[PDB]
């Protein structure tokens, strides 16, 4: 473990890789120009929350893989939201549908998080899906947060 921090009520422990923060300007789906510290590099984490856990593999503004384990669908959705925000993917940025400011949180990453925690339907809808293969212990999760053995949110599996 080369780093431990908390984000969105999950403890992230970095198990591999590294990154450097670079300030960058992005345009939200509400057409707000935001300055964010983009994490540049490939990293793997375990995420541990009160009600769910996950493995997250990610690179610069890119979710590679997320395998989530939770008690119920709500708990799994929470982990998925945090991971999608933390990924900094432009898809997630473009799913934003209101203004973000200090009203929402102390930095833009928290503002984005709070935005999607209120309502993740546009995020989940716009993220993308993919067919999946069969793997013991794992299943797909659709945008409406129901399970599927056939398709899943892009890069996401439930254990």
């Amino acid at each position: 473990i080369s780093s431990s921090f908390s984000f969105g009520g999950f403890t992230f422990k970095r198990t591999s890789g590294s990154s450097v923060k670079k300030e960058e300007e992005v345009l939200t789906g509400n057409l707000q120009t935001l300055k964010i510290r983009v994490h540049e590099g490939y990293e793997e984490f375990t995420m541990v929350g009160r009600r769910a856990t996950a493995i997250l593999r990610k690179a610069t503004r890119r979710l590679i893989q997320l395998i989530v384990s939770g008690r119920d669908e709500q708990s799994i959705a929470e982990a998925i939201i945090v991971a999608m925000v933390f990924s900094q993917e432009d898809c997630m940025i473009k799913a934003v549908r209101g203004d973000l400011n200090f009203g929402s949180g102390l930095n833009p990453m928290h503002q984005l998080l709070r935005h999607f925690q209120k309502d993740a339907k546009v995020l989940f809808q716009n993220w993308g899906i993919e067919p999946i293969d069969n793997v013991m212990g794992m299943i797909g999760i659709l945008p409406d947060m129901t399970p599927s053995t056939e398709m899943s949110l892009r890069g996401v599996r439930v254990s």
